[PDB]
């Protein structure tokens, strides 16, 4: 194989200690003062994005030309696995007391409108193996973010019924993670292949991260600053 | 339920009897007359149109608005089942002694690009439900058309071989059209939603027939001075 | 230049010459026997797929690869030359006493949507130049038509005012023929290029000319069976 | 007209002004200290993204569904306008001394590449109103950025012939201004079109202020950090 996952590795790890060291969203959750408004604005933004994963995973297999066969199946196959993904967000919202249909009827922020146009993009141009570098970070991310995910768990009380998006991931995605890795060995074929990989993985994490940016700061203005939102 | 599969079933039912009846194509198969010539040209314009399929089935569940969950993940699901089947086309044609880098480098036909072309727009433009009425007739195909494919059989001699495309996946070919009445009842919720299945069920059969009529007027060229082929 | 421009005037000559001794429609025309109806259910089709031109012209310079600079500019020159074509057959049919909402609520029919499919296609994929085929016959047709048009004109008595689609941009449509002609020579680098550019030309008037075939099923249910229309 | 105009200059004159006073960059330029090198570095991203414009452009026209007759022509017809403008960008870059095969050899960044994917996405879906509210600042921004403008052509000692990119600009973009006003007033019927116009304009300003970020840091990275460039 032409591809070095340990050197993606290291790259992923050095970008988390940045967005956790750098996120006031994190460090605010981190020291045990979430609410359940955070976790609501942040869930919200989320299902969004998620709501969008299925459709341009399977983008890729219909614009790339001449894919290799398991990669072709390997697109429409985890567009299945992902259809509907974003429920289990919308369910979580629902089981901290707020209404889905005021996460329906939202527009999402700018940030994360920004993710989708990006994801889109990169799945319909470009190198047709590059999404699969989203894909590389988004799977194996459970083992950088656990501590923020057992500090909200711990801050507002929740069991496993309102954390529903964060448990069907370190489960069913340590299979993910290892077909993903297998994927990227199999149709990285030269130097060029990777460098597109590692370019869409750098860029919709450095997206992702910009997410928790907008959370916060209409988290703040939420107090006083604008009528967006409705706090029960 | 709103959609009636039995006035489906007697449109289609309707449809083959006109195509079996008027392709010269058709009756030369039946009259014992292929020879693999023939069905190599027909095997590849199928390769050509089948090559596209799990891409403009995936490209409804991106492109349709707001549909049921079921009928999403209905479309990626089938998307995965249908992905690669065109290598089965290609596997016959290697099966019957042709190279298949020909087929490969080859251009489809105009009747098989226009149909390619008609799929492709029914699945990313209008009412979602739509492309549901190409399956209904493709995923139950074998009934009407099991004379040919037998008639077939025994001038060529073939074994099952150099017949995957057809007869492969059978037990899968059943599932499949059990699934697409399924998704059928399910997806279809007014008449204007059974009149779009409709005229893409009748209109992607009478583009599928087109085709038939290239690869005839190809391959009495053949026997002759269109050196568009090798044998 | 690589292109032969005599080389595709004489595929085209012969491919009309086909239409016209072959279609019923043309001949009922051409017998003197027109009617408001046939000119309303002939022009609702042109109405149908006209209302697309401009879109799959401006659709090759966003999906072409780097096409020569004036090509870039040529395609989005003419779509927006294009934009609002549709309306003129939207004016002819009203001129003649008819409904312009009766149109605009209705579905085209499937030979139209067939050649809607394959022009969009064929702007989106494969060679960038190939669209340029179905200029190539569209813009230079009055002088092939024009005995019908003259037929319809004395049958009906229509003044200019019925007939904008056909004669208003005359001036024009000799211009942008020229145009056509121009770029073809400019884009034409290989015998791919003007391969692509010839099976186009012939698919498309191959499509179009069923759209004919359609108009004359749906008019002699007209004056029978099927209330798809109202006068 | 349900649009008004003076609103949105006032939100434009709000994000010009932080922009202006936050961006190293800009600070580097008005301080008289702007290279050859540097406005290499930013001519080419405004390449890369510039390239892209008469095809988003198009798009609409494409995409958008019963759209006015008037707005489907200027979607064309200013498509077949902005066809090219990039070369003007390249011609700028090769007037300073610069080869403009590496220009077109070179990838964007990814704050380029971002609003690319961003102005495409909002061009091919939602409320097909929404993409003037792009070209309503990006035509009314010589008003802003003018002293940008002039303190660059100073330091470098720039005749119009190495800035034909910005000449172009406030000449014919003085009547490219009145017509994509009168098109607002045209297209714009509900107060949603009315925010989705508002929520582009935002956006893509936002975005497009990020190249001016990703320009700072590989221009420092540039002497020693990255092999990325070549200094003639």
């Amino acid at each position: 194989s032409i591809i070095d996952l340990t050197k993606l590795e290291q790259k992923v790890a050095t970008m988390w200690d940045s967005i956790l060291t750098n996120s006031p969203f994190i460090h605010e959750v981190l020291d045990g003062k979430a609410t359940k408004a955070l976790y609501a604005i942040y869930m919200t933004e989320t299902y969004h994005y998620t709501k969008h994963n299925a459709k341009n995973q399977a983008l890729v297999g219909i614009m790339g030309k001449d894919l290799p066969g398991k990669y072709l199946s390997f697109c429409f196959h985890h567009a299945h696995e992902e259809a509907g993904h974003e429920l289990m967000a919308l369910s979580d919202i629902a089981s901290i007391g707020f209404d889905r249909e005021d996460v329906l009827s939202s527009k999402p922020l700018p940030a994360t409108e920004t993710l989708i146009a990006y994801l889109y993009w990169i799945s319909a141009t470009g190198n047709p193996v590059q999404r699969l570098g989203y894909s590389y970070w988004a799977e194996n991310v459970y083992g950088y973010i656990d501590p923020v995910l057992k500090a909200i768990q711990s801050t507002l009380d929740l069991t496993p019924q309102s954390m529903k998006f964060f448990i069907a991931h370190s489960k069913i995605d340590a299979k993910h993670a290892e077909e993903v890795n297998e994927m990227l060995h199999e149709v990285c074929k030269t130097q060029e292949d990777v460098d597109s990989v590692v370019a869409v993985m750098e860029n919709s994490l450095v997206l992702t991260a910009r997410i928790l940016d907008d959370v916060w700061k209409e988290y703040q203005l939420f107090q006083s600053g604008a009528s967006d939102r409705y706090a029960f």
